[PDB]
């Protein structure tokens, strides 16, 4: 098992921050990062605390939304120090912080999400989390941690929901053009949320909305990734 490290590609005028999935890592962003590099963009893909290790409990005990927001915020500052223009996207988790960045942080040209937010009552993550852990724990040569997981997961999911609900309430503050990408066969989050996000962005200069009809959740990595890359690049060029 290799620990995915944060990584960076140099560009010239325009940089892009990509914030990864919950239980994910910078690997979520490998195809997209490279696609943006091929179009001359700078890219930075940080690692959220607790993530990227052989031990699933690290996510639950070493990371939390406030840490991940600080890290998201620092990653944006890293790029807005260097490039004339900066874009910020993320998956579901990463996308909460990307939208909070558009709402609350200076110097961002545009941004958006590659999947719907994690909001109360609108997700089936517990089964997924436990399945992710089992794979990691098999891979590792380690025994089931379901019990310890269950003692923490609901607490953390509620932490994320709470963080997300505050971000959702402030979507009126977004002025930037905003990208919305959603998988059509998503079992982890309720894709209808993407339609609600579009509608909540009442002051966004524009909303570039895409649906990936036969794709599962992680559209940056699965069958939809070529289309996604094309649409995100076109969106960036449009600005």
């Amino acid at each position: 098992f290799r620990k995915p490290q944060p990584f960076e590609y140099e560009g010239t005028d325009t940089g892009v921050v990509l914030l990864h999935a919950y239980t994910g890592s910078p690997n979520d962003m490998n195809f997209m990062a490279r696609a943006l590099q091929r179009s001359g963009y700078g890219v930075y893909v940080p690692l959220f605390s607790g993530h990227g290790t052989v031990e699933p409990l690290d996510i639950l005990t070493k990371g939390n939304p406030d840490i991940w927001w600080a890290e998201s915020s620092a990653a944006v500052a890293h790029m807005t120090a260097k490039y004339a223009k900066v874009f910020v996207f993320g998956l579901s988790l990463g996308g909460i912080f990307a939208m909070k960045a558009l709402e609350t942080l200076p110097g961002i040209t545009a941004g958006g999400v590659f999947s719907s937010p994690i909001l109360p009552g609108k997700h089936h993550l517990v089964p997924g989390f436990l399945k992710y852990a089992e794979y990691m724990n098999r891979l590792a040569g380690k025994s089931d941690e379901s019990t310890q997981i269950l003692a923490y997961l609901p607490g953390q999911l509620a932490a994320i929901d709470q963080f997300a609900t505050t971000v959702a309430a402030d979507l009126n503050l977004v002025k930037q053009p905003t990208f919305i990408g959603q998988a059509g066969q998503d079992e982890l989050v309720d894709g209808r949320l993407a339609y609600q996000l579009r509608d909540a962005l009442i002051n966004a200069a524009r909303v570039d909305f895409h649906w990936y009809d036969d794709a599962k959740h992680v559209i940056t990595v699965n069958s939809a990734h070529h289309a996604l890359e094309e649409d995100v690049i076109a969106f960036m060029q449009q600005e």
